[PDB]
């Protein structure tokens, strides 16, 4: 909780991969899920000659999560669900952020073939829900 900020020294950023992770000066068990860590025995990252810092991070450390990813989806963009082989393409035509109880907008709409990618903000209470709805389109590229 407070130990995280006590050793947070900065940020590891890879622009070509859109990787933004916190950086910690120490290695610890409570940090493998938080971000990247400066390995002991290596240089502390100030730079300069005769310095070789080694920033380590768990291979499964999440660099991108679904809510932040889905929020970057725009109308007209396409997603698809493969189910038992068949790929069914859908084109985003609705994006709404609702209260966690406002599920009313999701219904069988007659004549339509719809698919909604739903996610909530990554906390539980007052968790506003992202509703990315799409209409069925042919599977192309």
């Amino acid at each position: 909780q407070a130990y995280v900020k006590r050793h947070l020294i900065g940020r590891v950023v890879i622009p070509k991969l859109a990787v933004d992770l916190p950086l910690f000066d120490t290695t610890n068990n409570t940090l493998l899920d938080q971000g990247a860590v400066v390995l002991p025995g290596t240089s502390y990252p100030r730079g300069g000659k005769n310095t070789h810092t080694v920033v380590s991070a768990h291979g499964g450390l999440p660099t991108k999560r679904f809510f932040t990813d889905l929020s970057k989806l725009k109308r007209g963009q396409k997603f698809f669900l493969q189910v038992n082989g068949k790929k069914m393409a859908y084109q985003v035509f609705r994006i709404k952020t609702v209260r966690p109880d406002e599920t009313q907008s999701l219904r069988i709409e007659p004549g339509r073939d719809l698919a909604t990618l739903m996610t909530c903000t990554p906390y539980m209470i007052n968790s506003h829900r992202l509703l990315v709805t799409g209409k069925r389109v042919p599977y192309t590229e």
